[PDB]
């Protein structure tokens, strides 16, 4: 859970039904969410495997 693991989920103004995965710093585990399509943030992944191996790690 390095730096790109602190800023919380940010969907932004758009609401494009683009489902994505993110790192839940509230409990220390990756989880699922919805991306608007514009103005995303660092906390952003495409698969839980991706977020766990990248931000999760441990």
């Amino acid at each position: 859970r390095p730096d790109f693991c602190l800023e919380p989920p940010y969907t932004g103004p758009c609401k494009a039904r683009i489902i994505r995965y993110f790192y839940n710093a509230k409990a220390g585990l990756c989880q699922t969410f919805v991306y608007g399509g514009c103005r995303a943030k660092r906390n952003n992944f495409k698969s839980a495997e991706d977020c766990m191996r990248t931000c999760g790690g441990a």
